[PDB]
């Protein structure tokens, strides 16, 4: 029973003292309820140049990145070219150490490989150092037996995952997720001509933006703006509605469960705990002491298909932004929170949750 303008009060009520305490420039909101994207703006994209945040402000989603690598997995797995309990080394048969034999694609895709670390190797910069990197990763842990939240992980997967596709991993992206759900202005690479739209990034007053790493693509290097993002949450909300059929598996593939970690499972770049949850479960969980500690698994073996009734969310940061996607797929509700500021994460679940509780 929410009206257009109760949300409107909740979403300033929240955003503004937010943005305030933290120090955030520039903010885009949409919420959706009763089946369409609500969107609110705050603040400033460019600050020097005085250029407000608008709904076609693009800014850089970092981990939330991960979605949209777990879903073009998915995807593959849906066309029948790749599964997750295939060998890694099926996809990549250069990669010969004997530590490899017995770690299947679902562990790179679920952080669960035995211990590989957060970021890809600064000095790694081309195939044959990435090659070297993890011939000569020492696993820490057994496979399948603990959760290291890792870039060097799920970037692999979605490296290896368009192999059999023959194409690169953008186009693979562009041509099988983006397109058919007509996410026209979600980047990778921002093209010359729409550089104008991407904000700026800030920390500690400083105007920054990501810079080029090796698997940045399959990690962290997404852009995009708050109706692209909008119109993603609705589809992973709603997969049924889309029409590409092995895209609407791929979706469903990657908010299955395959792990048990307290009270959050992992799926393919998307997180889920079980809705009803209470804010705390879920803000405590964010903290960076539990968030990028090694912690022990439980397999979910089959995977769970699809909860309904699960709070789905994921994080995404680089220096200069911070952003946050939640939703409940049996309430139908949802929420987008893209800022140009890295702010703490247990802050963007708060006020998520906040403003979710008050749709119910
Ligand atoms: B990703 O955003 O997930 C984690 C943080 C979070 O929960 O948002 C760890 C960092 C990941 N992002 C990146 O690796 C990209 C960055 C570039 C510079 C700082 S983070």
């Amino acid at each position: 029973p929410v009206s257009e303008k109760q949300l409107a009060e909740v979403v300033a009520n929240t955003i503004t003292p937010l943005m305030k305490a933290q120090s955030v420039p520039g903010m885009a909101v949409a919420v959706i309820y009763q089946g369409k994207p609500h969107y609110y703006t705050f603040g400033k994209a460019d600050i020097a140049a005085n250029k407000p945040v608008t709904p076609q402000t693009l800014f850089e989603l970092g981990s939330i990145s991960k979605t949209f690598t777990g879903v073009l997995g998915g995807d593959a797995i849906a066309r029948g070219e790749i599964s997750l309990d295939d060998a890694v080394t099926r996809y990549w048969p250069q990669l010969t150490g004997k530590q490899w034999q017995g770690i299947r694609m679902l562990d790179l895709a679920t952080y669960t490989a035995g211990g590989l670390p957060l970021q890809v190797p600064d000095e790694v910069t081309d195939n044959a150092s990435l090659l070297r990197f993890y011939q000569n990763w020492q696993p820490q842990w057994k496979p399948g037996t603990t959760r290291l939240y890792a870039n060097a992980s799920i970037g692999l997967f979605g490296a290896l995952a368009v192999k059999p596709s023959g194409m690169p991993y953008e186009q693979a992206m562009t041509t099988r997720v983006l397109k058919p759900l007509k996410l026209d202005h979600t980047w990778i690479n921002v093209p010359k001509a729409e550089e104008a739209h991407y904000a700026w990034g800030y920390r500690d007053g400083k105007a920054v933006r990501v810079s080029p790493g090796m698997l940045d693509a399959q990690a962290y290097g997404v852009k995009t703006n708050v109706q692209d993002m909008a119109n993603w949450v609705m589809a992973n909300m709603a997969p049924e509605n889309v029409a590409d059929a092995s895209l609407k598996q791929g979706i469903a593939l990657a908010q299955s469960r395959y792990w048990r970690i307290g009270s959050m499972y992992q799926g393919l770049g998307w997180e889920m705990l079980n809705w009803p949850v209470e804010a705390n479960t879920v803000v405590e969980g964010s903290d960076s002491k539990v968030a990028l500690a090694p912690l022990p698994v439980a397999e979910v073996n089959p995977p769970a298909p699809p909860v309904k009734a699960s709070w789905v969310h994921k994080t995404g940061s680089t220096g200069g932004f911070g952003s946050y996607v939640a939703f409940i797929p049996e309430k139908q509700i949802g929420i987008v929170m893209l800022a140009n500021t890295s702010y703490p994460n247990p802050a963007r679940v708060e006020a998520a949750y906040h403003i979710l509780e008050a749709l119910q």
